[PDB]
C-alpha cells in the first residue's frame, strides 16, 4: 500500500522557521546551560530537567555523544562499573557482565550516546547541536551565562558576532579540554584561575577523584566529567565511564541544592 | 554517599577487545546489510530486525542520523506528513501539529536520529559507525554482500585492504549520493547500470515517487530513501521526511516477502 | 665495555655521496625495471635476480611493502592459500594454519613485507624507495624503460625534470591503480590501450584470473599483481595474497623465457 | 603451470579477525613496551626478545624503520662504525668498507630497516605498526605501561578513547622528538622532568654521549637512541648509526639486569 | 670607510610607484607577448628584442627560469647538444664537454636561467614575473593579445577582473601544459583546436620534432618549446635542452619574417 | 634551417649524475658557506669568491633572489642609494636616477636578482638552490659548518637525515628571519644567544645600523643583510637595498681579513 503524500516547499520551510524561532526565544534564558553533549553533560542535563528546571545542553558538533561513539581505539564497546551502571540502565541501555571482573559491565558504544541523549530529552532537557560556546557572560564575582556561535560559522572562519544565553549556572562538561574554564581563565587573568590539564593515565586514581573534583570552580560555573580532572590535574581513566556518569549526576544534585529545587 | 569505584586499565581494555571480537565474528555473515545510518536506513533496519532477521546498519561517520541533525538550513526542526508520523511516534518521538497545515507534524531534528537509532537497536538491529562501505561482493547475476573499510583509514588515505560482510540482501540507503549503486555501476560497466542523480526540487512529485522507486535495482541490491530518487532521477523534497521513513519501511517489507517465500 | 666511537661529519657525508653516485651510475641501465614494491613486485624481483638478471624495484613511498602492512581493515594479519604459502616460507616468514580451512595460512602483516624485501635484496635485486615512475621510455612498437622522479619533488609539486632508467622489460606492479599502464594509455592514445580498472569483489574469480591476466600488455611492458586484474577488468579478492605472489613469480618466469630464447 | 586457487571472502575475514584478536589479548600485558620502530627501538626489542622476554615494539607509521630509509638527504646509504657494524652483520645486512676511513662501513639504507625488523621478529619481538603511543600508565613513583591509539584515528582527528598496554618497563625510542618522555613531563609537571631537546651537530661528541645518556629517566621508563640525546641535551651525529644500535643493545642489557633475566 | 646613507619611506615608495606606473603604461601595447619565462620563452624574447621589437615576457611565478633550476631529478645540471650550445655561450654560460659523447655539453642548472634572463633583458626584452596569462584577446580569425592577472590574486582565489596587453603576436611558451593554447581551445570550441598533450619519453624523436612543431597554431598565436610538442602530440626528451633553445630562436625568426614582410 | 639533433636518455642522465656527484664531492668542504641567496648573500659570495676563496651559497627555494623579485608591494622596482648603486653597476644592472631625490637610483626588480646571481657565479661562487640549512656544525667555542637538507624532503615532511658542509666561516644571510642564528640560539641554550627580531620601520635608522650590525655573532658565524638587524633589534628599511649590498660586501671584507686573503 503506497500512500499519496501531502508535500510542498513553502509550508515545510515556514513550519521549520516558526518552530526554530519560538525555540530560540525560549532558550535565551535558562536555569542551567550545560556546555558539552558528552556522557557527563547528558547525565547532568537529564537529572536537572527531571526536577523541572529549564536546561539547555550545547554541543559544538552536529551530533552529541562526545567520545563514547568510538569505544576504545575504535573497538565499539565501553565499560561501566558499579554503581554507575544503574544510570545507564535507567536510560534503557543493554548491559552485559564482564566475566573475569565482578562490578564491570560492558555496553555497545553506539547505543549509549543515543539512549543517554534520548533520556535527557525525555526528562525535559533541550539539546542544541552545531552550537559552539566561545565565551561566558560575567557579572560582579560570578558567571551569568554563555556566549554562543554557530559551529559552521566558527569552522568557516567567518568574522561574525555571537548571541547569548543567560543562565543561573553554567556547567563545563567539555571533556579533557575544559574549554569553558580555560577560556574564562585565559581572557580574565585578574581572576587567578589556572587550568593545568589532565595528568597521565591511572584509572584507579583518575576515577576516584572525579567526584571530589566536580565542584563550583568560580561562582556560577561548575565543572564535571573529564573537565573536572583537567581543571584539578587528575589522572585519566580510559574507556571506563562510571565516574563520568556519577560526576554528571553529582553536578546536577549540587546545582539543585543551590537552586533549592 | 561517597563512592569507592573499581577501575583499572588491563581489564577495561581486555573486556572491550573481547566484546568487539565476539561482535565482529558474528556480524561478518548477516541476512541484510544496510548501508547508511540515515532516516530510511534506520527505519529499514528496525522493521527487518523486528521480524527476527540478522541485520547490520553500516554508517561511515562516527555517529548515525545522516542529514536529520541540522534540520533545515541549521534551524533544528524537521517536518513529517501523515501517515509517516506514526513511524516517529512508534520510536517515542514527540511531535507537534503544524498550525494551518493538516497532516503536517514537526519534530526536534536532534531527537529524531537519537530515538530512531535507539528503536532500531531495541528491535535487534546492530549499528556499526565509523565503517565505510567501499565496494560490493558479487556472485553470478547478484550482489552477495559488502566490502567494508574503517572510516579513519579511508579518511587518512592509508593504503589498507578492507574486510567483508556476507549478506543475502544489501540496501543502499546512502542518501542522494547513492554511493553503493554508483560504485556497482562505475566498477562493473558490463552490468549497464546508470545512476543519473536526483533532479531539482519539487516536494510534491519528489515525495510521491520515493515508494515507486524503492525497489531491487540489481539482484540482491535494494535502494531506499533519497538514494531511490537519485538512482531513478526523481525530484528532491527538502526537509520533509515522511517519504524517507515510509521508503525504509517498504524496503524492509519487500525483503521480508522475498526471504519468507 | 666503554666504547670510544669514531665519528665525524665530512667522511660520513662523503661515503654516502660516493656510494649513492656509484649506485646511480649502475642502475640507469637494467635488464628489468619493476614499478611497485608491493607483494607481487617484490616477488617478481626476487625470482628475476635469483637467475642473475640486473633488476631494480622502484617504490614511490619511503618504505616498500605496499598494501600488506595494514592487513585487513587494520587487523594486522593476511591470508595466503596453497601453493603460494611456499613462496612466503622461502622468505623465512612464519605461517600458521587456519583452523577449519585446509589450504589457508595466516601471516603477520608486518613480517611479510620486511622479509619479502630482504629476500629480494638477498637474491640480488636493487630496491630504490622514494622514487616515483612518472612515464615510460618508448621505442618503435615497444617500451624501453621508465622515467623516474623523486617522490619528495613530486609531492612538493616542484617543476623539475626527471631522469631515466633504460630496461629490456618493465613490470607494472603498482597495484589496482595500474599507474604505469594507465600513463602509457593516457599519453599515447594512438596505441589503443584501455585500462578499465578492477571490478567489484569476488575472491574466487578474482584470484583465479590473476595468472591468466599476468602478461605482456604492450611489447616490453608486463603487468602483474592487482594491476593485471585492473588492466583486464578482473574481480578483487581482498586480504588473500596467494595470487599476488604467484602472479609475481609467473611474471619473472615469463620474462626469463623471453631473455633466454 | 597455473593452479586453481581456493579463495573466498568469509573465511579470509574470519581468519584475520581471529588472529588479530588472539594477538591483542596477548599484547595487553608485556615485559617491555618499546615506543618507536627505528634503529635503536628495533635493536632493543631484538636483544630483549632474544632472552625470552615478552616484548612489543609500537610504531606510529604503517611501516617501521624510522629515519633509516632515506639515508642522507635522500642518498640511500647510511654509515656504521666499529664495533656497531657487528649488530648489522648479525641481522644479515651486507656491509662495505669505506675506503678512506678505517672503522667505517656503509650499507644500503633500504636493506637495514627491513633486516633489523625481520631480525627483531625472529628473536620473538612483536612489532605493531599504525599504533601511536599518546600517553603513559602511571603508578606511585613509576611508569607502568603505555596508552595506545590507532594512527588513522589520531591522524583523522577523531575524538576516540585509547586502549592500554601494561608493561614492567617502557622504552622511549621515538627519536629526537622524545615524544614519550616529553608527554610524561608536559602532563605531569609535579615530576620535575625537563626535555631540553638535542643540540646542534657534532658527530664526535654526539655519538660518544649516547651510551652515557641511555638510562632510566623515571622509574620504569628508559630512553635510548636519539631520544637519549634529546632528553639530555646531547649533540646530533648525522647519518652515522653506530651509537643508535649500541644504545638500543645497552638499553636491552640494562633492562635484562633489572628483570634478572 | 663609514657610510652615512640617505634613506626614507616616502621617496622610496613614490619612486617605485612612479616607475611601475610608467612601465605599465608602456607594456599594455607590445609587438610580441611571450607567455612563459622558461628556456624557450627567454630565448624567443632575446632574439625578438635583439631586432628592435617591443617585447614582454610574462611569467606566472615570482622568478623566471621554468623547469631549468632543478636540473634532472634535483641533480643541478642540464645537457645541451650542438648547435644549441652556442645560444648558451652567447649568454655567457659556462659549458663543459661531456666525456664520451661528442656534441653534448653540460651546464650548471642555476647559472642557465639567471644568464638567459639577463641576456633577454640586455637585448631589450621586458620580463614581468608574478603575472599569470588567464585568457587571450580575440579578433576576427586571429589572436590580438593576452589577458593578465596577478599571480597572488589568482593563487588567493580572489574574484577580481584582469587587465590586458595588446600584441601583434602571442607566443605560447608555457611548457608541456600549453596553457595558452589549451585555454583558447577550451573557451572557443567553435575554432576546432585540439591540444592532445605530450606523448611518452623518446628523446631522439622528441627533440627532432620541436622545430617542425614550432609554428603558428592559430593566426597571431605561435607555439614554441615543450608547448609545441604538447599541442602536436610529440614525445618528451627529459633534461636535454638544445631543442628548447633552438625552438625559441626559430619562433623569433618566424615572427620577424612576418613583421618585416 | 632545422638541424638533426643528437639526443638520448641514457647519456643525458649519466652526464647529469656524473657532474652532480663530482660537484657534491667538492662542495662538502668550503672556506665560506653562505646561507640565503638574497641580495646580501649574493653580494657576500661574489666578493669572497672574487678573491679566490671556495664559497657556496645555499638557497632553500628552487630559485635565488630572495625578496628582490616582487619589488615594493608587487610594483616591480627597487631603490638603491649612493654609494651602494656601484655594486649593482658592477653586476651590469641598468639604473635610472630618481628625479626628486639626489642619491637615489631605481632598478627593475627582476633584473637585479638575475644579474647579482650571475655575477656571483662569474666571480667563482657556487650557488645551490633547493637546499635548506636546518642546523649548524659545532666545535669547541665555534661554528664549523652547516647541516643541509633537500627543500622538497623538508617540504614533504619526510623523516630523513641530512648531510653536511664543513666551512671555516658561515654567513647567516637568511633575511629578517635570521633562521641560522635563531636555530643556533634555540638548540644551544647554554650559549646565551638571543635573537630579538627586527623593530618597526624607520628607513633612516634601519639603513644606518646594518653595517654596524654586520659582525661575528658567535665564533665562525657572521650575520649580514636584514638578518644583522633582526639579531641586533634594528629597524626595517623597506624596498631600499643600499645597506643590503654594502652589508654583504662588508661581511666578505671582514672574513677576508680573518682568513688573511
Ligand atoms: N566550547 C564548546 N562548546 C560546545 N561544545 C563543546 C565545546 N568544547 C567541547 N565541546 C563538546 O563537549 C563534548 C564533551 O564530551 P566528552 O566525551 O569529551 O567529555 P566527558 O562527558 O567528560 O567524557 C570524557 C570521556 O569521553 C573520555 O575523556 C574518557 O576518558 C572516558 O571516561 C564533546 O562532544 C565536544 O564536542
Ligand atoms: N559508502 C558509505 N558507507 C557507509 N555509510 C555511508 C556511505 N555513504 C553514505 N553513508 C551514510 O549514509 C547516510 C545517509 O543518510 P541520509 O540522511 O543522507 O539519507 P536518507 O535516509 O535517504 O535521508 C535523506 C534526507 O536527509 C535528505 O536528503 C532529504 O530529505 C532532502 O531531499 C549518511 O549518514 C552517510 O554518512
Ligand atoms: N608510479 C609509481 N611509481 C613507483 N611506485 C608506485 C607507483 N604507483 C604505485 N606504486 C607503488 O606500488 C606498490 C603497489 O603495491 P600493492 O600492494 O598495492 O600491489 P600488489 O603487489 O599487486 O598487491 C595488491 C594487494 O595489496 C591488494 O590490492 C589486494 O590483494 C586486494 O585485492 C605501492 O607500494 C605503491 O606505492
Ligand atoms: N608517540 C609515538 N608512538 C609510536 N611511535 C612513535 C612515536 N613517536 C615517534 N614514533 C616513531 O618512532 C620512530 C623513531 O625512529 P628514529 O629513526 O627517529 O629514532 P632512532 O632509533 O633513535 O634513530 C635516529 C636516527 O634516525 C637519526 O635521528 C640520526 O641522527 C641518525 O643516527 C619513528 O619511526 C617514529 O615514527
Ligand atoms: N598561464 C601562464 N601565465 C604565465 N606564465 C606561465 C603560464 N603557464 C605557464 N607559465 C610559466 O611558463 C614557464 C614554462 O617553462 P618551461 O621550462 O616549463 O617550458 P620550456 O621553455 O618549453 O622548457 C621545458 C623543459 O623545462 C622541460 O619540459 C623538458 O625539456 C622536458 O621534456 C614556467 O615558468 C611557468 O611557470
Ligand atoms: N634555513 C635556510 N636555508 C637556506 N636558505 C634560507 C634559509 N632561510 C632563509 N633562506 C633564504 O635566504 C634568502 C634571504 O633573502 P632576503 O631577501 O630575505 O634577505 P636579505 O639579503 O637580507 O634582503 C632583505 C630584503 O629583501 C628585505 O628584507 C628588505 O627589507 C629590503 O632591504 C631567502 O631567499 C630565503 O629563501
Ligand atoms: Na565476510
Ligand atoms: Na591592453
Ligand atoms: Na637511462
Ligand atoms: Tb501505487
Ligand atoms: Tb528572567
Ligand atoms: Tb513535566
Ligand atoms: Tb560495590
Ligand atoms: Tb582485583
Ligand atoms: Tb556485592
Ligand atoms: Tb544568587
Ligand atoms: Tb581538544
Ligand atoms: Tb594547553
Ligand atoms: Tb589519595
Ligand atoms: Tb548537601
Ligand atoms: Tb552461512
Ligand atoms: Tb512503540
Ligand atoms: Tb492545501
Ligand atoms: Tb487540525
Ligand atoms: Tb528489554
Ligand atoms: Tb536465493
Ligand atoms: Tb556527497
Ligand atoms: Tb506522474
Ligand atoms: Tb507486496
Ligand atoms: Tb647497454
Ligand atoms: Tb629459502
Ligand atoms: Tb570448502
Ligand atoms: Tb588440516
Ligand atoms: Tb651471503
Ligand atoms: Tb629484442
Ligand atoms: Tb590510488
Ligand atoms: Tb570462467
Ligand atoms: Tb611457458
Ligand atoms: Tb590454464
Ligand atoms: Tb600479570
Ligand atoms: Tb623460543
Ligand atoms: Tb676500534
Ligand atoms: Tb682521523
Ligand atoms: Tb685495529
Ligand atoms: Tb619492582
Ligand atoms: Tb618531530
Ligand atoms: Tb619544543
Ligand atoms: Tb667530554
Ligand atoms: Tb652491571
Ligand atoms: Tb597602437
Ligand atoms: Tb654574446
Ligand atoms: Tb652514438
Ligand atoms: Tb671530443
Ligand atoms: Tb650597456
Ligand atoms: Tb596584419
Ligand atoms: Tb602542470
Ligand atoms: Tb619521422
Ligand atoms: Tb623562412
Ligand atoms: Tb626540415
Ligand atoms: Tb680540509
Ligand atoms: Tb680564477
Ligand atoms: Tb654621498
Ligand atoms: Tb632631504
Ligand atoms: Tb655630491
Ligand atoms: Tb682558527
Ligand atoms: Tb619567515
Ligand atoms: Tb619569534
Ligand atoms: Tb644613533
Ligand atoms: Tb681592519
Amino acid at each position: 500500500m503506497d500512500y499519496k503524500l501531502k508535500a510542498d516547499e513553502y509550508n515545510v520551510t515556514k513550519a521549520i522557521l516558526s518552530s526554530a524561532f519560538k525555540m530560540w526565544m525560549d532558550v535565551i534564558e535558562v536555569d542551567v546551560a550545560i556546555v558539552g553533549g558528552g556522557p557527563s553533560g547528558l547525565t547532568a542535563g537529564k537529572y536537572l530537567a527531571k526536577e523541572g528546571l529549564k536546561v539547555v545542553i550545547l554541543e559544538r558538533h552536529l551530533s552529541f555523544g562526545g567520545g563514547t561513539w568510538g569505544g576504545g581505539m575504535g573497538f565499539p564497546y565501553i565499560v561501566v562499573e558499579e554503581p554507575a551502571d544503574e544510570i545507564l540502565r535507567d536510560a534503557g541501555i543493554k548491559l552485559e557482565k564482564v566475566e573475569d571482573v565482578e562490578g564491570y559491565y560492558i555496553a555497545d558504544s553506539v547505543e549509549v550516546p543515543a539512549k543517554l541523549g534520548a533520556s535527557a530529552i525525555d526528562a525535559g532537557a533541550k539539546i542544541l547541536t552545531s552550537v559552539a560556546v566561545e565565551d561566558l557572560i560575567l557579572r560582579e564575582d560570578k558567571v551569568a551565562g554563555v556566549v554562543v556561535q554557530g559551529y559552521a560559522i566558527e569552522k568557516a572562519g567567518l568574522h561574525v558576532d555571537p548571541i547569548t544565553i543567560n543562565a543561573k549556572y553554567v556547567i563545563d562538561a567539555t571533556g579533557h579540554d575544559a574549554s569553558v574554564t580555560t577560556t574564562l581563565a585565559r581572557k580574565n587573568k585578574d581572576l587567578g584561575i589556572e587550568v593545568p590539564g589532565e595528568k597521565s593515565m591511572w584509572a584507579d586514581k583518575g576515577e576516584n577523584s572525579l567526584l571530589r573534583n566536580t565542584r563550583e570552580v568560580y561562582p556560577g560555573l561548575f565543572v564535571c566529567g573529564m573537565a573536572a580532572n583537567a581543571v584539578h590535574a587528575g589522572y585519566r581513566m580510559g574507556a571506563i565511564f562510571g565516574g563520568m556518569y556519577l560526576s554528571g549526576k553529582k553536578c546536577a544534585e549540587m546545582i539543585l541544592e543551590k537552586l533549592n529545587k
